């Protein structure tokens, strides 16, 4: 009902269409990539500094790691949108590792169309320190897109790409891209 053909455009990128979305995956260094939102996956603290959660924080740089700290202590959130410091990016989205991954990238998608935005790089949300399986992880990744699209709610939303530290959880959203394909 809405996937098209899984493809090559560059060595080590895979896409497909979801609706009219492209949806792209590769592996690499997510603080590299331009997009109108990158997303962080982090602690319930949104002040966690290892893996992915590290490069962000460097590079993004400490106005970014002192605006967390601000909205962290104000309410409790399931997710918060800082500026892009020194990445290349209109807003850096925080979301909790550890909480269900289909919902997390839910809101990405809802805040993203709130904004206008056209693109959005995200990694593989859960598979550090929260410790979920890349499987599971690259299911729900790709089902929040599929609701997205089948709500009618896609109209600024244009690519979204998972840029995913490790090689072998590249093979495993690679698998389940093929698993859709029409
Ligand atoms: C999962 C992941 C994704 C990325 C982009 N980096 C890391 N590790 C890292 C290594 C060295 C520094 N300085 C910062 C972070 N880990
Ligand atoms: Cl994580
Ligand atoms: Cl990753």
């Amino acid at each position: 009902m809405f996937y098209g053909t899984v493809s090559s455009p560059d060595s080590g990128v895979y896409e497909m269409k979801i609706g009219s979305i492209i949806f792209q995956v590769a592996s690499g260094d997510i603080t590299k990539e331009e997009a109108d939102v990158i997303v962080n996956s982090t602690s319930n603290s949104f002040n966690l500094k290892a893996g992915v959660s590290k490069a962000i924080l460097e590079c993004a740089g400490q106005n970014v790691e002192r605006e967390c700290s601000q909205q962290a202590q104000q309410r409790k959130n399931d997710y918060i949108i800082t500026g892009g410091g020194f990445l290349r990016c209109k807003n850096i989205i925080h979301v909790i590792g550890g909480n269900d991954v289909k919902s997390s990238v839910s809101s990405v998608l809802q805040e993203c169309e709130k904004k206008n935005y056209s693109s959005i790089c995200l990694p593989a949300i859960g598979t550090g320190n929260a410790k979920q399986h890349p499987d599971k992880v690259a299911e729900a990744i790709i089902d929040a897109i599929e609701d997205f699209v089948q709500k009618g709610s896609a109209q600024s939303v244009k690519k979204v790409k998972v840029v995913i530290f490790l090689p072998q959880v590249l093979d495993v959203f690679y698998a389940n891209m093929k698993k859709r394909e029409g």
